[PDB]
DNA sequence: ATACATACC
DNA sequence: TACTGGTATGTAT
């Protein structure tokens, strides 16, 4: 497959003189200053500060450090090429081609083939059809790959009913308690006939086999999994042999750190563009350097982002899975081509909140905080808030709000248009 | 509390 | 012709 400058030069012949990369370089050149504002700070930090932090972080450090919970045996499993397997599976035409689930707009995924041309998730299908025009754009199915999401998650429910779903092709699962009974099973429990019979083992390694293959044998899909003693080490390891492969971090210290030593930050969960550019710009890129460098990092970032960083540096994370509680906001938003008369905007507002009241109406939910969002033809995206004291719920109430939240956006341009291409209604401030 | 940014599927 | 929908969290004011 494609070599990886063709890629990107191709995105970029395509890509430059849209309204849309207009506003990339309007926030790219945010960010850079957002880096140039730390560098300088960094150029202010003292030798005597730095000490000082540095003190205080090994005093924080040596306390998670004597903390650590290796006793756990966490699971992610990762479904492969979830949405494009799906339509794969059921029309033997795409039988080894290159695809992609999608519209020519927006494409949601790529099967391993199509990737190789660096068509990838997030993309738009006319874009990616330049990098592949034997590209199969096959409109996406959601209601299948609920369906098929809900198998699997049958299968997972017998290794740990209170595994937490990510969406639908994803999972963590706490085997601890699993395995403990799984150690003195019969093979009888743990065989599993083909469509002659199979068996696994006792093993942590052995059980993902057996998840992996029933879940193959119930859908016809592979998945992917890592197994590790928390749920970011799991989560990394998880895509180190994808498509259609397992990992396991022992639960040793030693095996740990070695794992961590030359990970770059960016295969963590929760580093992504941004982080890794501006921790690339301290020099880190690895997580030894990240750990080398944490008195700094204390002073250049919030308590949150360097309290985090410090447990990506250690190779640490969450040990027992949360069972998702209630939600915190639901919202609905829809892109759409150019809308400027100020009486098709209300109407298309009044139509989201009646929509985003129906959907609060399934799950008897009502909210203190109405947020419109608005984002004009130039992808320059205003959110405007306003909360009430008493909460809200019926589509007139939600409109109620956000037609105000709008009609002042509409005054303030005035005698202008508004030339939108995305509207959106979020409520939130549930009670507790 | 409000705004905007960053991240994940 | 064409650049998503969605929830949670972070950063800053
Ligand atoms: N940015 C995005 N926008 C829309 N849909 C998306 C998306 N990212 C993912 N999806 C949809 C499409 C995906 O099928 C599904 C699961 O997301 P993954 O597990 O991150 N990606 P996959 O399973 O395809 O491949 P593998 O994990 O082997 O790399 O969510
Ligand atoms: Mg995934
Ligand atoms: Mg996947
Ligand atoms: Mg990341």
């Amino acid at each position: 497959g494609l070599d990886k400058e063709k890629i990107n030069k191709i995105i970029m012949e395509a890509t430059k003189g849209s309204r849309f990369y207009g506003n990339e370089l309007k926030k790219e050149k945010q960010v850079n200053q957002r880096i140039e504002n730390m560098m300088q700070q960094k150029a202010q930090i003292t030798s005597q500060q730095l000490r000082k932090a540095q003190l205080q972080v090994d005093r924080f450090a040596m306390e998670l450090e004597q903390s650590r919970n290796l006793s756990n045996t966490i699971v992610h499993i990762d479904m492969d090429a979830f949405y494009a397997a799906v339509e794969m599976r059921d029309n033997p035409e795409l039988k080894d081609k290159p695809i992609a689930v999608g519209s020519m707009s927006m494409l949601s995924t790529s099967n391993y083939h199509a990737r190789r041309f660096g068509v990838r998730a997030a993309m738009p299908g006319f874009i990616a059809k330049r990098l592949c025009p034997q590209l199969i754009i096959v409109p996406p199915n959601f209601d299948k790959y609920r369906a098929v999401s809900k198998e699997v998650k049958e299968i997972l429910a017998d290794y740990d009913p209170n595994f937490m779903a990510m969406s639908l092709d994803e999972a963590y699962l706490n085997i601890t308690k699993h395995l403990e009974e799984r150690q003195n099973w019969p093979e009888d429990k743990r065989r599993y006939f083909i469509k002659n019979s199979v068996v696994f083992g006792t093993s942590a390694q052995e059980v993902v086999k057996e998840i992996r293959f029933r879940i193959e044998q119930k859908t016809t899909l592979t998945a992917s999994a890592g197994i590790a003693p928390n749920t970011m080490l799991a989560k990394v390891c998880s895509d180190k042999n994808k498509p259609n492969g397992q990992y396991q971090i022992l639960p040793n210290r030693q095996a740990v750190m070695d794992f961590i030593k030359d990970l770059p930050i960016r295969k963590v969960s929760g580093i992504g563009k941004v982080t890794e550019k501006m921790l690339k710009a301290l020099g880190i890129i690895t997580c030894t350097e990240l750990y080398q460098q944490r008195a700094l990092l204390s002073l250049l970032f919030s308590e949150t982002s360097w309290h985090y960083f410090l447990h990506i540096s250690l190779g640490l994370g969450s040990t027992h899975l949360t069972r998702d509680g209630e939600r915190k906001s639901m919202s609905v938003e829809r892109t759409f081509s150019e809308i400027n008369k100020a009486e098709e905007q209300y109407s298309l507002c009044q139509e989201l909140c009646s929509e985003l009241a129906q959907d609060l109406q399934k799950e008897r939910l009502k909210g203190r905080t109405v947020t419109i969002k608005l984002k004009n033809v130039n992808f320059e995206v205003k959110t405007r808030a306003s909360t009430v004291s008493s909460v809200v719920s019926t589509a007139e109430e939600i409109f109620a709000i956000a037609k105000e939240l709008l009609k002042t956006e509409i005054d303030a341009d005035f005698p202008h248009p508004l030339r939108l291409r995305l509207m959106g209604v979020r409520i939130s401030s549930f009670p507790n």
